């Protein structure tokens, strides 16, 4: 990887989240979004390192802090949309061809750490908040199909979650130091989920009834001493890290434990390896893998860039000093952009 451009949004504050368009069709425009202060950018890659400034949408609550994005798209055209939510606990759906609200979501308690899309159904949104829940939301009917939590739930703000590779579970984390699982593929979830696709306000004078899910299908304290604020599935596998130097990659049980044989008394874990660094050690720095999970990438608080082949290259450059939030591949892994603290933008191209 070689840096072939940078630049600075103007708001000059902390960038917290990136996300590139992986549902563009090869030819058609290489966009990623960012997310920072009250603002959802959106740009273009070009050739020769060019990056095109394409729109802005700026919240109209100037006290809002965008904290994380995710791209969809509408499952009758195949049209984009992006989601974005943060310190105000709301959900924002954007058309990103005007840059225009669509439609917003009301529901958690406080901010919303995390939006991330079910990976086969479109439609599938899960939120994960400082109010102690995660939430899975029906984006078509405008449903609340589940809230994550409860007794048995997490004790204190979600910071990260992640569906595996077909969407059958969830794997959430936070404050509480925990990593827990959550079945979506149960009789109970399928039927939510069915119901959410048939249910409009419009022929009906009673609400939707949202599945109250008090109950993880597993639970672990085991791998890190602090913070966790960044879960991911590699196949069967989790990838998850603190604030402590290093990604570990773990999984629920025994080395031979099948992960849909694991029951919710499961007490052990199994550590299969560590991608250890330096200087990444305060909360709120995210990891990301590419599209076909054969590279990872997690920036550090001096704007140094760590990426991992998963079939360790540390980026630096001289003006890029400071902390790395979230980085982006593109989706054939040719680009890789990294969003910092002071509002800079950084273009590293294969
Ligand atoms: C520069 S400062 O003023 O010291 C500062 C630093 C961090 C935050 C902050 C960032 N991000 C989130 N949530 C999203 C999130 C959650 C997990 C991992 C992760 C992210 C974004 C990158 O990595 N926050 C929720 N509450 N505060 C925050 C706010 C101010």
């Amino acid at each position: 990887f070689k840096c072939v451009n940078s630049l600075k949004e103007d708001h000059n504050q902390p960038l917290f989240g990136v996300q590139f368009n992986w549902h563009s069709k090869e030819g058609d425009p290489l966009v990623f979004a960012t997310v920072g202060s009250n603002r959802v950018t959106l740009y273009e890659c070009h050739s020769q390192g060019e990056i095109r400034l394409l729109q802005s949408y700026v919240d109209a609550d100037a006290d809002e802090n965008f904290y994380t994005c995710a791209w969809t798209y509408d499952s009758n055209t195949s049209h984009p949309l992006l989601a974005v939510a943060g310190s105000r606990g709301i959900i924002r759906i954007i058309n990103p061809i005007t840059m225009q609200c669509i439609k917003h979501y009301v529901g958690h308690g406080n901010a919303i750490n995390e939006l991330k899309f079910h990976p086969r159904d479109p439609n599938l949104l899960l939120s994960v908040s400082k109010d102690h829940a995660l939430r899975l939301w029906n984006i078509q009917t405008d449903t609340l199909v589940a809230i994550f939590g409860g007794v048995e739930g997490h004790r204190d703000e979600v910071l990260s979650a992640d569906y595996d590779l077909l969407g059958e579970k969830i794997m959430s984390c936070g404050m509480d130091h925990s990593l827990k699982l959550w079945r979506i593929n149960s009789k109970r979830m399928m039927n939510a989920i069915k119901e959410s696709y048939d249910y409009n306000p419009n022929k009906t004078n009673r609400p939707f009834i949202s599945q109250k899910i008090h109950f993880p299908d597993f639970s672990t304290r085991d791998i890190h001493r602090n913070y966790v604020d960044c879960v991911r599935w590699l196949g069967d596998l989790i990838l998850s890290k603190s604030c402590e130097n290093a990604i570990v990659c773990w999984k629920p049980g025994k080395m031979e434990d099948d992960i849909d044989k694991i029951k919710p008394s499961e007490s052990n874990v199994t550590i299969l390896g560590r991608f250890d660094y330096s200087q990444c050690d305060i909360w709120y720095m995210r990891f990301s893998m590419d599209f076909w999970q054969k590279m990872l990438a997690l920036g550090n608080q001096v704007g140094k860039l760590y990426v991992w082949d998963l079939e360790c290259t540390t980026l630096t450059h001289h003006k890029c000093g400071a902390a790395i939030r979230q980085t982006s591949f593109s989706r054939d892994s040719s680009i890789l952009i990294a969003v910092c603290d002071d509002a800079s933008i950084w273009r590293w191209d294969r």
